[PDB]
């Protein structure tokens, strides 16, 4: 459930914050409208889970999987089992063209997996989310919304759960917002200025409450379906509309890029203390 | 209104959040459970204005003077037109029983004042604020509770407002948890062992949702009223009730000690940027 009466929380012992040491030192952890950014060593998971799962909280996670993609689901899934929501209702959600490809993956319980077939033709994901509207309305609490050519190397849990999230886009965290890969263009719905943004976030990583992705992935279909009209195509398709948006609609949590990243790409710099969900080949 | 449907932000232009420069390395500005703990430097107050002005969020302000304590409202009153919400509509809500000694305060515009007459008996404000409860419901979004032997010196505003918050006790931010003044008595319902606590909140300074501040005002009243059956006073009364609620039903931000300083006892240190909510003698 989201929003209900809450029950107190048992005893706990765990270690005292304190005010006058920071957990972080090296990175930014709020947002300058009061929203955290995780990273590691800013959260006590063990509160957090108490918390969730005193709303029996239930996890949604989407992935598209079309076409050749479908090879990039045995190890999405099979690592989503060792560290995505361990201890939590999870309920994931397959769209695919070629629902025999589908791998039999083992579940732990409370966790189940539904095959949506879709046809075949990235930016289209945003379309189905918003096809989905009623089920998930009825089925989960929150809704993640992930890239399938990914795999989760160590913990993605409640820490990430708010009613809207972004993920750090993993070569632009250091980058000043002149050189963010925004649409540019006036033309396109996506249109953000050199003197606008506060971040770049990635397309495979974002979330919320069920109502509040929803809000976001109508919004940018709409938008998006406003550009086609238009004859005009966004620089980076879904990703720079779901910036447009989270720019006009600041999210209430944002992920660090432990939550994206490439090691191959980007090895493992001293800011990241894990690699959380990673780009594999592909 | 709180919760619903939230209209784009129109453009802004400002400086660019830095990930890899904190907004301040001095001080923990998010809780374990991932709170934001407010603090000069840590929110730019003009996207969280536009936020909630375009909510039209309206806030409530409860003080009590009772007795001897209605010399107090004439400088508590001016002081908040000057800094406490300016801009947003505020309702306050003063509790007195001697109606004719509340000065009359020129209020600016969007701005309302209620006089309620109370009985003349601090442990009560927690059963007024839960005869209020229809009242409130109707009349605000949220609910900031206070202490009336205070001036306002500086901004408070909506960097405050969330579903549910305390104020760290200026005496004790630095103080370890086996120093904190909880209740230590296991006969009361404010019992906290020491190995248990996150910080020690002040009394004179909480807030939220009129739900939330309804559910903590309920719960601390039912508690204090347990104690009473049991022939038991908590240490520092409904404070230590507080406490108890907080550590057991986390707060969504907390209020670093800018919101409530002594600056007679404890003098202006370092880590305060500004002195926003200030005791007065008496
Ligand atoms: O033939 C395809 C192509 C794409 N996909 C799905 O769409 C996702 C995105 O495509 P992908 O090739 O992974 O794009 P990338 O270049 O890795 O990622 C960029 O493009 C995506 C789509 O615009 C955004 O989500 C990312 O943020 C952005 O970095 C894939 O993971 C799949 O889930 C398929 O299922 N079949
Ligand atoms: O005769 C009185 C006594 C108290 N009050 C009201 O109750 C408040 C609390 O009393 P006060 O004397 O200000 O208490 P303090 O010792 O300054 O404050 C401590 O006691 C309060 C009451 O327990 C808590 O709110 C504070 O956190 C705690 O620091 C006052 O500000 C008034 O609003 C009256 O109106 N008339
Ligand atoms: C060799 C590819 C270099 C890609 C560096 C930048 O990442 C790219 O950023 C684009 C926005 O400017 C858009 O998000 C695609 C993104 O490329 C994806 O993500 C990278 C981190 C790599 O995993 C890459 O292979 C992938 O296509
Ligand atoms: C001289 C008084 C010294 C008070 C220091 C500690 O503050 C007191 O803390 C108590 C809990 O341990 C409780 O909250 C009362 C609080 O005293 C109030 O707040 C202080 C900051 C002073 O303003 C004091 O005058 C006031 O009574
Ligand atoms: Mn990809
Ligand atoms: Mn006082």
């Amino acid at each position: 459930a989201i929003g209900e009466f809450m029950v107190s929380l048992p005893r706990m012992v765990y270690p005292q914050p304190k005010v006058l040491t920071p957990c972080r030192k090296d990175v930014l952890v709020v947002t300058p409208w009061l929203a955290p950014i995780v990273w590691e060593g800013t959260f006590n998971i063990d509160i957090l889970n108490e918390q969730f799962r005193l709303q029996n909280t239930t996890i949604g996670l989407t992935v598209f999987a079309i076409k050749k993609y479908v090879a990039f689901l045995k190890l999405f899934l099979e690592t989503a089992e060792k560290h995505f929501m361990v201890g939590h209702r999870v309920h994931y959600y397959v769209f695919t063209d070629q629902p025999a490809a589908v791998p039999r993956v083992t579940l732990g319980t409370g966790r189940q997996l539904s095959v949506l077939e879709v046809r075949a033709y990235s930016m289209r994901r945003m379309e189905m989310i918003s096809f989905c509207e009623r089920r998930f309305l009825s089925e989960v609490d929150y809704l993640v919304c992930v890239d399938v050519d990914m795999e989760f190397r160590d913990h993605v849990g409640v820490e990430i759960l708010t009613p809207l999230f972004g993920t750090l886009h993993p070569s632009f965290y250091g980058s000043s917002r002149e050189a963010f890969t925004y649409e540019r263009r006036p033309q396109s719905q996506a249109y953000i200025p050199k003197d606008e943004g506060d971040f770049y976030y990635m397309g495979a990583f974002f979330g919320g409450s069920v109502q509040e992705v929803q809000r976001l992935t109508r919004a940018c279909h709409q938008a998006m379906m406003v550009d086609q009209a238009n004859g005009i195509e966004a620089v980076w398709h879904d990703e720079s509309h779901l910036n447009k948006y989270l720019l006009r609609h600041k999210p209430t949590k944002v992920l660090s890029p432990e939550y994206l990243w490439d090691q191959q790409l980007l090895g493992w710099p001293a800011v990241l203390r894990k690699l959380r969900f990673t780009a594999v080949p592909k």
